[PDB]
């Protein structure tokens, strides 16, 4: 029964090369900056605008926040949440939101 709708509409889209080379970072640093000031950052890959491995941040500061992807990139991608992972490819959308410290994927039920 979780309720994927973010906070408020502050929104960060992430869909430049510079920034999508950026989350490779097993930390996912640079979302976990992002989220600071919006509730909601939506990453976009394409052809590219690619990486392999993509990293979900963890930390208190998270509770609440959420990230979407949506891949237009052909290269598959895995996305990396707490101890579990699922794979971005092409033409999918996903999303996920953070309760008591741990990341919630849609549909996973």
């Amino acid at each position: 029964g979780i309720d994927f709708t973010p906070h408020n509409g502050t929104k960060k889209i992430i869909n430049t090369v510079a920034e999508v080379n950026k989350l490779s970072d097993a930390s996912g640093s640079s979302i976990h900056s992002h989220l600071t000031n919006n509730a909601l950052v939506e990453i976009h890959t394409a052809n590219g605008r690619w990486v392999r491995d993509i990293y979900l941040p963890q930390g208190p500061d998270l509770e609440g926040k959420m990230v979407r992807f949506v891949s237009s990139a052909g290269y598959s991608s895995t996305v990396f949440y707490g101890d579990r992972k699922v794979t971005l490819s092409v033409g999918n959308t996903l999303l996920f939101k953070y309760v008591n410290g741990q990341w919630f994927r849609s549909g996973e039920l």
